[PDB]
């Protein structure tokens, strides 16, 4: 039972997608993290709402970093 989201590899926060307190679902696209001249989008591991989102746009991330909790 997944409730943190977390960089699947270095990268950079190009854009967050939701807010805190959105409701969100498996397979939606909640950030989009920018490497190696190519834009991935971060999914929901579930449905569920945004607790937190821990990055800001912009943010340089390492593997494994948690990005957002689902609440």
């Amino acid at each position: 039972m997944e409730n943190v989201v977390s960089a699947p590899m270095p990268g950079k926060v190009l854009r967050v997608l939701v807010r805190v307190g959105d409701r969100v679902r498996v397979g939606q696209g909640l950030l989009v993290l920018e490497a190696m001249k190519m834009e991935n989008e971060i999914p929901s591991p579930r449905d569920g709402v945004v607790k937190r989102i821990l990055v800001k746009e912009g943010e340089i991330v390492d593997t494994g970093q948690p990005l957002i909790e689902l609440g």
